[PDB]
């Protein structure tokens, strides 16, 4: 009558389970793990009070239930109850500490919750226990590379790959964090080894034409980035990136279609705009230039290099005090410029 009830569930025939699970209640108001399996199907269904209470009623039961507590911080997590969700994980763990992969996901909700210190100590009792556990690995990577640690987001991320070579995710953050600090060919390698299990990665395919830019490989840049507006097509940043790389390589003319794609798609987007006045300032269209860095301070005032390239038009216009002003704004903004002008 609850084999029956747990059998009904594992075929997710949720009515029949629940009637079996409310039999053996009929028949037994102490059981615990009926209460459990009445919870599994108001968590399946989205009645997540329904489920809490439930859960909750086969721990005041049973307190021994490990699954009560684990299914019980799933519904917690569910319903935004965060902290409780940690509390009914802590009392599984106290029950089986051997759980490491609950002991993840409870550091999971640490990281969530701002928690580094307590959730590194989570994934590193999880590997404690299960040393080959590579999401473990990966996780702690994740809190290194959020503490700004990035040898050792490296190491726990090669640690995850060594031990689990088709974990996709792991790739992912490794080629996130070698792009982060420059080492930008062993990047590659890690996107190239994620786009061999997801070769449609939108993400991925932009970060990875941005590392080639980055090494000086423009066509290639070029080639991924195409590729990734076909993944992607109707945001405006990719088009602006294409743009740097087509600007870059001398295609002016693709690369002014493709600032003025992204500014139909987004007509506030500041670096579109100062990157295509640029175009113009270069072909020596001053007032189209002068006209676009003045839109581009109007969606960011703050923007140093849309200061600095206006000053410089202004200047050619012979409005010397208003360059000035732009100038000294630009070196108010990020003082590197003035290192710039001098050089």
């Amino acid at each position: 009558l609850l084999l029956l009830s747990s059998i009904h569930f594992q075929c997710r025939r949720l009515d029949r389970s629940a009637h079996f699970s409310t039999l053996a209640i009929k028949q037994n108001p102490l059981l615990a793990e009926a209460y459990s399996n009445l919870g599994n199907v108001y968590k399946e269904r989205g009645q997540l009070q329904e489920a809490i209470e439930h859960y909750r009623h086969a721990l005041r039961l049973k307190p021994d239930f490990i699954d009560g507590y684990i299914n019980l911080a799933a519904a917690l997590v569910a319903a935004g109850d965060m902290e409780g969700a940690v509390q009914a994980y802590v009392s599984a763990l106290q029950y089986n500490p051997d759980l490491y992969c609950v002991r993840s996901d409870l550091g999971n909700l640490l990281k969530a919750l701002g928690r580094l210190e307590e959730a590194k100590a989570c994934y590193l009792k999880a590997i404690e226990t299960q040393p080959n556990f590579a999401v473990a690995w990966s996780n702690l990577g994740c809190v290194f590379n959020a503490q700004g640690e990035i040898w050792l987001a490296i190491h726990h991320f090669e640690k995850a790959v060594t031990l689990d070579p088709n974990f996709l995710d792991a790739y992912i953050n490794l080629g996130n964090v070698l792009k982060e600090a420059r080492i930008f060919d062993r990047a590659v390698a890690a996107y190239l080894r994620a786009l061999s299990f997801s070769p449609n990665h939108a993400v991925v395919h932009g970060n990875l034409a941005c590392v080639y830019y980055e090494q000086g490989l423009i066509d290639l840049a070029i080639d991924t980035y195409r590729r990734a507006i076909e993944l992607q097509p109707h945001f405006p940043d990719a088009y602006c990136n294409l743009a740097n790389a087509l600007k870059e390589k001398g295609s002016v003319a693709e690369a002014e279609d493709c600032y003025n794609t992204a500014l139909r798609l987004c007509p506030t987007h500041a670096d579109s705009l100062n990157n295509l006045a640029n175009i113009k300032r270069e072909q020596g269209n001053i007032e189209e230039a002068v006209r676009l860095y003045r839109k581009a301070l109007e969606v960011f005032p703050e923007f140093a290099a849309a200061h600095s390239n206006l000053a410089s038009v202004l200047q050619q216009q012979g409005k010397l005090q208003e360059a000035l002003m732009h100038y000294k704004e630009a070196i108010r903004i990020s003082p590197t410029f003035a290192d710039a002008y001098s050089n």
